[PDB]
């Protein structure tokens, strides 16, 4: 039974307690038994304009931002605040429906057998595998060709017609981001367009956590980096609980309504040669309120070697990582994180 979990909005709804399945161990703890989760921020906050990408103070922000932290919060992003509320508002929409309406969705294929793609949960390999305080919705977005509109909610009936523009406006972010780095790199304003290539990924992530009485118990989501190349994140209302890692220290994301968050992935983290990290990041949950974001994953295409840029490399900047094709990188990061099995 261990192996199909009930949705945690379900398990959530009215409790006291968490279910013995999401405590974590007291040392595993968001404040470590404690109730003080996490450090401010210290400034300077990493904001980067968008729209000025081009001039050299901007560009030195985003430098800045990437060697400290390896995310930074973007203004002037292109995206309009009413598709940005509206793709939250069908995402709520679709989480507020019922159990079984939103199972016929379900990433369990037989109700028994995890996938991916669709609602439900995360993988759940072993009885103690302590789980997440939350529920979320994963739909490949492109390869275009390779979707299963099977698994998009048709209600509300505009939810496919708001992710789809969402996303094309994102993947407008991804590569003015993704440009910029080739360039502070030196390695050609292209470099990571190519990079990333003709089949170039993207994978819609809509997490739901639910209010839980004891946040200091739980993780709405675990410690982690991101696989892909870069990410880019939306959270709804700019509530709470984003946290990221930094010298084994966590501090608080600060919000700012309006913006979107880009953090560096696991595979950027190889191509560049570990120069920028991909950064390690969490959500601790709250007592008051469910919490909403939508991650968009953008990656290189599956058949893509990730590698050390050679234009990184010489005989005093040796590869700290070993060559591993995108695909197999993805899955072994599914079944000590994953990444440091490639450093050399
Ligand atoms: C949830 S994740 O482990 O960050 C994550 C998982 C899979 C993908 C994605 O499907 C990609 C391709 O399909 C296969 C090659 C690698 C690439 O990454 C992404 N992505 O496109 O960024 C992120
Ligand atoms: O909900 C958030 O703010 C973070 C989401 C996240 O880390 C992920 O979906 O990989
Ligand atoms: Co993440």
């Amino acid at each position: 039974s261990w192996r199909v979990p009930t949705p945690v909005q379900e398990l959530a709804a009215g409790v006291v307690e968490p279910p013995t399945q999401f405590v974590l161990q007291e040392q595993d703890r968001p404040g470590s038994g404690t109730l003080l989760f996490a450090t401010d921020m210290p400034e300077p906050i990493p904001v980067v304009d968008l729209s000025r990408l081009a001039a050299a103070d901007e560009a030195s922000k985003l430098r800045s931002a990437l060697e400290t932290w390896g995310l930074f919060l973007v203004t002037k992003h292109g995206i309009e605040a009413s598709l940005m509320d509206d793709v939250m508002a069908a995402s709520r929409d679709f989480f507020y429906q019922p159990l079984e309406a939103k199972q016929e969705y379900s990433n369990l294929i037989g109700g028994k057998r995890f996938q991916m793609e669709g609602y439900g949960n995360d993988m759940v390999k072993s009885k103690d595998q302590i789980l997440d305080w939350q529920d979320r919705l994963q739909l490949r977005v492109e390869p275009q060709d390779e979707r299963n509109l099977a698994y998009w909610p048709k209600h509300p009936d505009s939810f496919r017609d708001l992710l789809e523009k969402y996303a094309s406006k994102t993947k407008i972010v991804r590569n003015k981001v993704l440009r910029a780095m080739g360039k502070t790199l030196e390695l050609g304003e292209d470099y990571f367009i190519s990079q990333i290539g003709d089949r170039a990924s993207a994978i819609a992530r809509f997490n739901y956590y639910p209010p839980c009485p004891r946040p200091d118990l739980v993780f709405g989501i675990k410690p982690h980096s991101d696989g892909g190349a870069v990410t880019i994140l939306l959270v709804d209302k700019d509530v709470g609980g984003l946290q990221v890692q930094k010298d084994g220290v966590w501090y608080t994301v600060p919000s700012m309504p309006h913006t979107l968050l880009v953090n560096l992935g696991d595979s950027m983290e190889i191509m560049n040669n570990g120069i920028f990290k991909s950064p390690v990041h969490r959500v601790v949950t709250n007592a008051e309120k469910e919490r909403l974001s939508l991650a968009m994953f953008y990656g290189v295409e599956g058949q893509r070697v990730l590698e050390p840029a050679l234009g990184l490399l010489g005989e005093e900047r040796p590869a700290r990582y070993r060559k591993i094709m995108a695909s197999d990188y993805i899955i072994g990061l599914r079944q000590q994180r994953f990444i440091e099995t490639l450093k050399i």
